[PDB]
DNA sequence: TATAACTTCGTATACGTATGTATATACGAAATTAT
DNA sequence: ATAAATTCGTATAATGTTACGTATACGAAGTTAT
DNA sequence: TATAACTTCGTATACGTATGTATATACGAAATTAT
DNA sequence: ATAAATTCGTATAATGTTACGTATACGAAGTTAT
């Protein structure tokens, strides 16, 4: 079958426009690091032996990688062998029993998910105050794309890839703007998160000392180098990092700078004005379904992971002990 | 396996009458395609070669056929070979991951599925206002069946097998279409639908100037002549083109003429009344279990496709940041 | 694998209290009904060839039988082969598809399930009326049993086993009772179901006359002859099949008798109570789970099939059309 | 396979981690009642025969075990034979079936499931007016746990997993407990049980008492030893015997010492509040759904189980029959 | 000093879930380009 | 002979669950800071 | 008498479900027992 | 040199779907009682 990988292997190739280009990183980072720690302790790389990985799986534990991050590492080496023709190491009854320890070990450890901070009005007003009335261009961007953000409940990578004219004017003297959102046939091509009327001002003080209306493709976010001169561009946009920087700056334009542990999750973040919004919504009461609308959810449940602390959606009990 | 292929497939075709005389007919004209290419390229039509349909599958991709039809072209390829014994094209790593990229690259093109143009309640009031003045036994008809087509939400296909026999009454008067034919197959009796005073007064009407009921196990709708002369049969039912027809002509009666564009869903379908149906409960507040059970849906994905559109914006966010 | 199924079948009947006794017969029913087939075309009944199976099957349906019979033939079918180590008929391509065949062309051709009629409050009303005053034994005990029936949506066989004892007094000079229904460790050990006021009075006018309660281990139900004596029971009790005929007759007493055609449904059945009390439960607006409950039912789908043609579960689009 | 068995019984020990202490406390528990009979009847032990194990089970059934432990001394049995490699003994008719009669004649003998003596609000709100006015710590103690378990429903092992860290703040004052273990596996962060004010108070006034707060890494629960002293800890945990031991106490400081009948479930245990806490919210309407979320629970049986009881009678038909 | 309050234990029995992968966001960090 | 059922055969409607763990129930013996 | 109103057809594309068995009721009919 | 990003690597959170049919969409040719 050396020759039936050899194809199989020119058959993932041949036609990896299949995954997105961010998947195959991903796979690329697994094969790295794999493949590494094969060489640093002697063991064939590819293909995997059940204890080998078994072994590599209880190293990754003790590198203290969270269970969902571990059982990435497999899946891609499981697809890696399955594609290839070859037995997957989860298949493996070794591989199978040791990845039930990992995640049963890790849990009962106390191991915690990811939780996000959030950006609520709160922050959003507090904002709205200190750089309202900066001049700066840089001022001036920031505040808008953190109005679009919290009022549209649009993901990152979505509010860099709008462009000035997919933004029409309607319903008053508010905005409108019309993005992908969602793409694999059953989708909706395009909604119209309207922004309101106390964001609008802000996203044309943006675009009027921006320029970005000289073209109507140009992005509507795009450039600012320490000049003050933005660069309007129809061909780049800003890249999601860039857009996550700006809500980790004017976190820290506020509560200081981070802090020392490396702990992950101190300041704002790409998402942090949609756990906000969300929140904000459920707050003024509002029926999940129509928050899970707002930001293009359908998950119930995630939507519920960032208001259920919300005291308001306490539960039953506490309804009917409070009478 | 070299003749056990030969009788599966002469098992196939003799209990042929499991299948639906769609599926056979999709299946043969995909083999004719298949076939076709085939012979343009001097290569084996059966069994498929997975290069082959892989060449294949990116040929209509060419073609500019739709995502949904490609996947089509490619299923009865893969039912034509398991129900013959031989291992499916879809087996391959080839045509799996071709199928796969086709579909982003397609997809990512900004290619989406479409659905047919609503039929919503203001458009059935709207016809009825019209037609509900004609004596003309063609209008009586489609006036009766668009009613019925709106209130039941039923296809085409259900509304053209309805006999006589399966109309009944209730304790209010209303009428009631019994479906006998149902998908989720076991023993579910089938839907009783129910219609409103007003459109069983349509199909009343209908009834008494085509004399149908001549024959309980006449069909509901028939034919009408040129002379305004109905012709019941409890043999043949009105084709489905015909009832698709009702549709068209309805729309092109009040809105004239379609584009030269060649686009599809330019007028109202077969399907238009659905799902017009589902947006106009959705709208009107009416929980999703109740819309499940009006049009017949056991899931969910469909009947919120059909709406995403309607109170997307307005207030929402926006009244929330005003005031 | 001769004494492998040798074996088999010993184990099976060593075992077959692990059945019930009526599932059994079932099984003997087919098995009778198989073989004699055989016998008469000469094929070998045990065990069974795929082609066997498929003429057989084939030939239930010329005989008339519905999908439900034939697919209950079939299964007991591949059980016997199961359990018996050998292969099932319904794992070979011919039996699966003939079946399919079967199922589709049956439903396409009309077939309708089974209805039963309803005894509602306008029924038992007219009958309270007619048998009320009768000095017959026979009436008194038919009325308490028509009574029980409806108000408390009671199975016959539950019915059937209800002892004097099992019946309490409470809740003003109402009465009360309580029984089995359930029983696989998951069940209600057991309810108790209360007769109305107007109900217990022609409950005790049938213990007075009948004698059942000299003994409160005798059944509250028992026999009576043509002299009018009734014959209280301790250990047998009135078989499910007199107590349908107490349906029937009544009908009878009623609506003349029966009809020529062997169209099955025509007069009342064991749970011709059970259908109307709900249908009455829905009329008079009754949530939908309240009558779930009522009639030990937990497939709202059952429920709704009794009052879908209720006028009132007429659905939403009615709703909506009418204004 | 007679060594690869070695090696599997060997894979399965050396990531014994995989699986919960308590199965490995009931395998080992159930291969030495197996192991007994075998050496009583001079039987080899394993790999087990399925006319032995029928034999086995048999007499189980005749020591008058439940049919629920009888089937987890199955489940074992199966286990070390599948995780071995082996046949698993259920994959025998004898077996298969001789299980099957047991639970039949079992429960056509009258058996049934127990559930935990259930406790309600009354309950709590009695044993709360009682206790709250004890300064002595272990009745502070005492009250706090129970307030949490009848609030959250949480079972005994999670509460006595709860950290001080785990514990937060709302909007509103009420405190938050994190539950960090999930069963249904993925990444379902944990639910935030959300206490009532009241509730609260009486976590707080324990927390004082304890200073179990002079470590985060604490458990919320401690051990209060004769002296009244606390003893907290961020190791060891308080044991859930001693929770089950709470309920029994404050059971047995209401109604006195149980009866020597031996039955189980005469007081309140580990699961009192849960089976409480799902009638009284049921009893007061509280949709299912909701119901689910509070106790946690991804199904539908044992919610409906904990109540069946209450509101069956009383109204409904009778109310109907009368006027 | 015997003792309250548990902890550990083993057999009996009730409670419960059932997906893995492709894709996007995180984010500290190296590389890049224009002030 | 026949009312009133019971027992039978079998079409057909309505009900209900498997597999693999994981956690609680509880009397009894061993532990420990008082 | 050409013609309204379909029917039949074939390629293109959207819509949809995913269980089988054990147990109880149906019910016409033969068997049974006491008036 | 450095503000302001972009590009990279990879931990980690959130999203989304396969298989096998079955039915509709619609221009175009053939059918038939007027």
């Amino acid at each position: 079958t050396s020759d039936e990988v050899r194809k199989n292997l020119m058959d993932m190739f041949r036609d990896r426009q299949a995954f997105s280009e961010h998947t195959w990183k991903m796979l690329l980072s697994v094969c790295r690091s794999w493949a590494a720690w094969c060489k640093l302790n002697n063991r064939k790389w590819f293909p995997a032996e059940p204890e080998d990985v078994r072994d590599y799986l209880l190293y990754l534990q003790a590198r203290g990688l969270a269970v969902k991050t571990i059982q990435q590492h497999l899946g891609q080496l499981n697809m890696l062998h399955r594609r290839s023709g070859l037995p997957r190491p989860s298949d493996s009854n070794a591989v199978s029993l040791v990845m039930r320890r990992i995640r049963k070990e890790n849990v009962d450890a106390g191991e915690r998910a990811k939780q996000a901070l959030a950006f609520e009005r709160t922050d959003f007003d507090q904002v709205r105050s200190l750089m309202e009335n900066s001049d700066r261009c840089q001022d001036i961007r920031n505040l808008a794309f953190l109005g679009i953000a919290y009022n549209t409940l649009l993901k990152i990578a979505e509010i860099a890839r709008i462009r000035v004219k997919d933004i029409s004017r309607t319903d008053g003297g508010r905005m409108l703007i019309h993005i992908g959102r969602t793409k694999t046939l059953v989708s909706t091509a395009g909604v119209e998160k309207a922004l309101s009327l106390g964001v609008t001002k802000l996203v044309e003080r943006w675009i009027s000392v921006s320029g970005v209306a000289d073209d109507p493709n140009n992005y509507l976010f795009c450039r600012v180098r320490k000049n003050g001169v933005a660069a309007p561009s129809a061909t780049s946009q800003l890249s999601t990092r860039a857009l996550e920087g700006i809500f980790e700056a004017t976190h820290r334009l506020i509560y200081g700078a981070k802090d020392d542990s490396g702990q992950r999750y101190l300041a704002w973040s790409g998402h942090s004005a949609r756990v906000g919004a969300a929140r904000d919504m459920a707050r003024a009461g509002v029926s999940i379904p129509e928050i899970m609308q707002a930001g293009g959810w359908t998950n119930v449940n995630i939507v519920m992971n960032y208001i259920r602390n919300l005291d308001s959606e306490t539960g039953a009990m506490v309804r009917l002990l409070e009478d």
